[PDB]
């Protein structure tokens, strides 16, 4: 079997991999949309790299944790209406919202609603993951040239990302 | 070539995605899902690499009032984030499906109580299900292997789930 560490933070990733290595895990894969986490996973001896090229992460930032929640609520209602799977975690002043299981048209709508909500509630929003096909080709080659022998690519929607196979 | 993973929560979308990749000449396609039906269907249609990702404390709210499920959803997110938990939600017809990870068993018990409380308040049912238990995962993994899964991976953001899966693997 393979154990896959879904990693959102480089230091969280390193701790999780070491915890599993300590207990004798022989096949550790690290999964991220963050190229930095994948490069650090590779240096620390991750057996498989999984490039997550699908979904979307919306991060609301602000010292008013109430205002982050109120924006996150409107995103959640919108995302659930579109049939999304939504994962939420509060990491300091960052409310992290991962959205999967929706097509590109819905990704674009939820990104614009996230930007609107940020201004309405007077907070900051950053969007990551589901980057362009050229960037994925470029960064996957960088992983290979760094010595990555085992790369998998993951998406909930291959209708655009199929361009990467041509 | 690289192994290409199709993440799926719908069986029909899963098959369409696998066909897109197969049409372009993808040699090794993996299917990833928390839904054991979708993983089983991936095997029936000739797949053999599967990723199981649904581990943790799984709770289902059920009701005819969509707006009451939505309200209970919001309140559970508030409560989860307060305890520093990671919360995954999906609205599947009249069922709001929730998975809680990143916390110890002591914190799991507290969020289960608040789930039963919010069920009563908003006039909906809660099913505290062992679907996310690693014992349930191992049983379902054995079924996948007997249905022809040659490569199984267990995925989580929670080191506690992967640790428990390693020890019993
Ligand atoms: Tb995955």
């Amino acid at each position: 079997d393979i154990l896959i560490v879904w990693a959102k933070d480089v230091d969280e990733m390193l701790k999780q991999v070491e915890i599993l290595r300590r207990l004798g895990a022989k096949q550790i894969a690290v999964e991220s949309s963050d190229w930095r986490i994948l490069q650090e996973a590779l240096k620390k001896g991750g057996d498989i790299l999984i490039v997550n090229g699908g979904g979307m992460t919306i991060t609301f930032r602000g010292d008013d944790l109430e205002a982050l929640l109120k924006a996150a609520i409107e995103m959640i209602k919108q995302a659930l209406k579109f049939g999304a799977t939504i994962t939420l975690s509060l990491d300091g002043n960052d409310l992290n919202i991962n959205i999967t299981g929706v097509p590109e048209q819905v990704r674009k709508e939820l990104a614009k609603e996230a930007e609107r909500l940020a201004k309405e509630f007077g907070i900051t929003v950053t969007r990551t993951g589901g980057g362009d096909v050229d960037e994925m080709l470029k960064q996957v080659e960088i992983l290979r040239r760094l010595g990555a022998k085992q790369i998998a690519v993951e998406s909930d929607d291959w209708r655009i990302l199929q361009e990467a196979l041509k």
